[PDB]
């Protein structure tokens, strides 16, 4: 009655290509404490942010343990994923065998097979075999249930908890308009009834995405060079004149001379909100917005934002949860490496990491 | 029974070496509506936003209007400066002939040797006899008066207004701290008991200004150079450590790297307040202090603030009346130039928008 597991650890922090092995572990089923669960794993992603953890330049990181059986204390990836609930202890009674979870808490470390914890580690989900026997027309993914926890969240806070935006007739802009986050954000908007404008760079295909992104929810689509241009100032406040409202938020994941361009676009009273910068460029904003436009520029991280406040956390994710059941939310599709187990799990992880270019990447088991 | 009178007006807004003139009109001191008032100017200064006025890139102005006789519509000039009441309506009472007044409200146009208006266009200050007989130690001087309405409410609202500092503890930094509004926040950071740091270009006198900038109320004084270097980066947290309180505050009138520099020295949490510019430098924020520190940059425009509150306005004028009376607060000297008449009135403005490089310039009369 002994599991063995594989995880993906490492002894010094560094790039992970260099730093990054598998260790096998053991878990014993038949002595379980009253309130601890068994669970599997059923796929976990590849985020910036668990990158940024292995290099050792993020500022919340799990701590080195022996408890992987390792010859020196050495720590686990990721934050992120869905697992499965294979047994449970015999005080607890939230969840059941065939339970679909994710961690309650970051720092859990999910580029593993198995884990064992308290019932109170995890959020349920519902598995597509309970979404049909109640009737509702769709069940979630695997990858619609491993990335849940972050992206919808952030698009839908970021959206709702700071401004509100009148149905019809408001508007916000955002750049980074292909990514994960701005891809739920437009679909969002629409199911709220909010106008927007999505910032994207220019690309060979620039029609095909233009329309995939219209047809998810953004009402406008423009190029950075359009986001530049001074000329083009015109036209803009006349989309906005046209409906009535003001664009009163920014949403920013890029920096440099893409949010100086954003960020003059808003009306008066506006605000931003920068929740990334790929671009690795600081934010740049004209002296006279703040002066003259009484303009505002603040930060998001949800993990601060959840930390202490469960209910917000509940009810954002009951609200996500719903719109997949009901088919009115869509998730990006990620590239999907299944474990099978001829290459090493940190392999598959690896290349994750170096092929992050193609499109998020996501190893199911 | 007639008074003959000079403004100084511009019919097109552009340089005020193109475009300022002087204008003769008459007043009658014999016709005066129950509430009206008639006023003699005593000086006014040359300020930036005066100047940007006329260059019509400042988006509060002085309508056009015919109203000093001319052929086309025209604007006065200036927003501060201090009046001597003359005659008074039979239905005014808060006003007497002798008083000392200041504007009510910006756009008046100070610029001018006389002005007619209603008495609540007009705030009274106590005259040098008025303070003495009320047992002052000291009057206010005409700079004092003059240039009361922008600079000194300037520091004192972006210090009391926004962010709460514990007295004997919290800090607040800055850059330009040898300007005017720099001065009179080291000397109000004094009288509320907090701490500050305030950050200078390098001079060839620096042990001189430094030694000065301290006695006028600054805790500590570094240049650019050192705010720029993160070796020096050390010494500036042990300073905050040694106090028991946080740097909350961050007052930025320059952009660009400055403006970088004392973000990064604010603890979680912080606030900065954008409230001047340099010609081309936007404000530059690293993306980490917003995401990970909570950082929250805004901007700060007397004008607008003040704009329907009169109630803040006149208790924080009261106060800068009461410090200059009892002697705790100390004005920057201007160049003054008196109109005497021998030379037309927009010519004395026209020299001193000229050599405001050389110190704030106030014409007298
Ligand atoms: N603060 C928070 O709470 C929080 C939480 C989770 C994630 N995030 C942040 O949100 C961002 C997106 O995460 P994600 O999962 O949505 O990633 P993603 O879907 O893989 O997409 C990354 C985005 O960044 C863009 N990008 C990459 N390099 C760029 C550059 N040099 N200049 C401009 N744009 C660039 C990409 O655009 P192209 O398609 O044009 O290449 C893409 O839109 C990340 O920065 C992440 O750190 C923040
Ligand atoms: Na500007
Ligand atoms: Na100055
Ligand atoms: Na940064």
């Amino acid at each position: 009655h002994m599991i063995t597991a594989q995880a993906v650890l490492y002894t010094q922090h560094g790039e992970p290509k260099d730093v990054l092995f598998t260790q096998s572990f053991e878990i014993d089923d038949d002595n379980l404490a009253p309130n601890e669960v068994i669970v599997k794993t059923l796929g976990s992603p590849v985020n910036p942010s668990d990158i940024n953890q292995i290099q050792g330049v993020y500022p919340s990181k799990p701590a080195k343990t022996t408890g992987f059986g390792t010859t020196e204390p050495a720590a686990p990836c990721g934050n992120e994923g869905l697992f499965e609930v294979i047994k449970v202890g015999s005080n607890v009674s939230s969840l059941e065998a065939g339970d679909w979870v994710i961690p309650s808490h970051v720092n859990f470390g999910t580029w593993r097979t198995h884990a064992l914890g308290n019932d109170d580690d995890f959020i349920k989900l519902p598995n597509p075999a309970q979404s049909k026997a109640n009737g509702k027309p769709n069940g979630l993914t695997i990858n619609q249930g491993a990335t849940i926890s972050v992206n919808p969240l952030v698009a839908y806070l970021m959206l709702t908890h700071y401004v509100k935006l009148t149905p019809g007739k408001d508007w916000f802009i955002q750049n980074g308009g292909t990514s994960a986050v701005g891809k739920y954000a437009s679909q969002i908007g629409k199911l709220l009834n909010f106008n927007s404008i999505s910032v994207i760079r220019d690309r060979p295909n620039l029609d095909e995405v233009v329309a995939s992104l219209k047809e998810l929810g953004a009402t406008q689509v423009i190029t950075e060079d359009q986001n530049n241009s001074r000329e083009f100032g015109p036209t803009i406040k006349e989309w906005i004149k046209q409906s009535g409202g003001e664009a009163k938020l920014a949403l920013n994941c890029v920096g440099g001379k893409s949010s100086t361009g954003i960020a003059r676009k808003l009306n008066n009273n506006g605000l931003m909100l920068t929740y990334g910068g790929m671009s690795f460029q600081p934010v740049t904003i004209p002296t006279s917005l703040y002066i003259f436009k009484n303009f505002t520029s603040a930060g998001f991280w949800v993990t601060e934002l959840l930390k202490n406040n469960k209910e917000l956390k509940t009810s954002t994710l009951n609200q996500i949860i719903a719109w997949y059941e009901e088919g009115k939310l869509t998730d990006a599709k990620s590239i999907e490496t299944l474990y099978d187990g001829t290459k090493p799990l940190h392999e598959l992880y690896q290349d994750g990491v170096a092929n992050s270019k193609d499109g998020k990447q996501l190893i199911t088991y």
